[PDB]
This record gives C-alpha cells, structure tokens and sequence, in this order.
C-alpha cells in the first residue's frame, strides 16, 4: 500500500506513535517519506545482508526475523514480511521498541539526514488530525 501524508498520519497517530519518546508526529511522518515513500512494501538490501522492511524501514540484523540473515535478531518477535502488510500496526509497534532502545530516532538514517532539526510539522500541515 502507498499512503497518503495525511491518511499516514493518522494512522500512526491513532496507532500512538505521535508524541512517542517525544517524537512529535511529523517527525514519524517525515522518517517514512524518505525511507520508503510511503510505502509499505519498500524493501532494500544492506550491505551485510541484512534487509530493510516497510514503512520505516524496518532492519532484519536486530528487529525481525527473514530467515536469511544469518546471526541476527528477531527483537520485535516476527517475520519480515509482516512489516509489509497494508495494516501498519506490526511497523508501529516495532519502531516504539526500536526508538526506546536508547538512540532514539537517529536509528533511523534518513531520519537523521534529512528530518532532524528540520520543520517537521510541515509534513502534517492541512491534515484533520
Ligand atoms: C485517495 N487515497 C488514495 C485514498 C483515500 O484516502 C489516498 C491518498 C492520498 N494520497 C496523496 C498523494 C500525494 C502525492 O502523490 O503527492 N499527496 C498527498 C498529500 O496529502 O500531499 C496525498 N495518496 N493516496
Ligand atoms: C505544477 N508543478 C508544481 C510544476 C509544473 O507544473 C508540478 C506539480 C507538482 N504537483 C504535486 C502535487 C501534489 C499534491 O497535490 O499532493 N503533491 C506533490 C508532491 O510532490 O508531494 C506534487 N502537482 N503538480
Ligand atoms: C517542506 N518540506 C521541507 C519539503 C521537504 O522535502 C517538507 C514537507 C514536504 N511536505 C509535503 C507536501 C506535500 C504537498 O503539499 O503536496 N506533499 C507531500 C507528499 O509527501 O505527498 C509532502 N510537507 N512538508
Ligand atoms: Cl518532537
Ligand atoms: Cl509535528
Ligand atoms: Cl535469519
Ligand atoms: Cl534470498
Ligand atoms: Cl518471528
Ligand atoms: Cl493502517
Ligand atoms: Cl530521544
Ligand atoms: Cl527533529
Ligand atoms: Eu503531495
Ligand atoms: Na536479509
Ligand atoms: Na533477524
């Protein structure tokens, strides 16, 4: 599924990502717009072989489980491919582990390049939140 920025929005705000380890919701809005446009079927290869899943991109070295990236983790407790199902419940609730884990948001590289200190309200600028 590709979202739209508001139809995003309020699904992660209604999912309590917004405000999340105080991460305001355009923080969240603007991470997905440059790891996977918008959309949950993104995936991409890294260069250990592990992979990056759905919306926020989310890691198979430490977060899920594809069973083919040998010597990682499953910290978020399932497969892969659930991170990219249209219903992006399994994507919130992994990224709030993945932001609690001590580094907040700079876990997420496109977020740290391209959204941190930026005017991230902007991505929810005209959305009936
Ligand atoms: C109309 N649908 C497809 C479904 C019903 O909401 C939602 C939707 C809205 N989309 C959209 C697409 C775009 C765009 O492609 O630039 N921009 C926005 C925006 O708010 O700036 C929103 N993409 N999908
Ligand atoms: C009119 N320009 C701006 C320039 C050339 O005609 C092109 C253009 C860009 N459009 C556009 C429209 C929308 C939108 O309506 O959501 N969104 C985007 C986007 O990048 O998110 C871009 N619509 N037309
Ligand atoms: C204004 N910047 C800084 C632009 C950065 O790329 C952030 C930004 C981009 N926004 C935006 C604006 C629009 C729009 O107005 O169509 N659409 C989208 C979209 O993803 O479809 C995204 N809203 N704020
Ligand atoms: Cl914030
Ligand atoms: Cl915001
Ligand atoms: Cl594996
Ligand atoms: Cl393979
Ligand atoms: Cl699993
Ligand atoms: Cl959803
Ligand atoms: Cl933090
Ligand atoms: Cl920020
Ligand atoms: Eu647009
Ligand atoms: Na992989
Ligand atoms: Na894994």
């Amino acid at each position: 599924k590709v979202f739209g920025r508001c139809e995003l929005a309020a699904a992660m705000k209604r999912h309590g990502l917004d405000n999340y380890r105080g991460y305001s919701l355009g923080n969240w809005v603007c991470a997905a717009k440059f790891e996977s446009n918008f959309n949950t079927q993104a995936t991409n290869r890294n260069t250990d072989g592990s992979t990056d899943y759905g919306i926020l991109q989310i890691n198979s070295r430490w977060w899920c489980n594809d069973g083919r990236t040998p010597g990682s983790r499953n910290l978020c407790n399932i497969p892969c491919s659930a991170l990219l199902s249209s219903d992006i419940t399994a994507s919130v609730n992994c990224a709030k582990k993945i932001v609690s884990d001590g580094n907040g948001m700079n876990a997420w590289v496109a977020w740290r390049n391209r959204c941190k200190g930026t005017d991230v309200q902007a991505w929810i600028r005209g959305c009936r939140l």
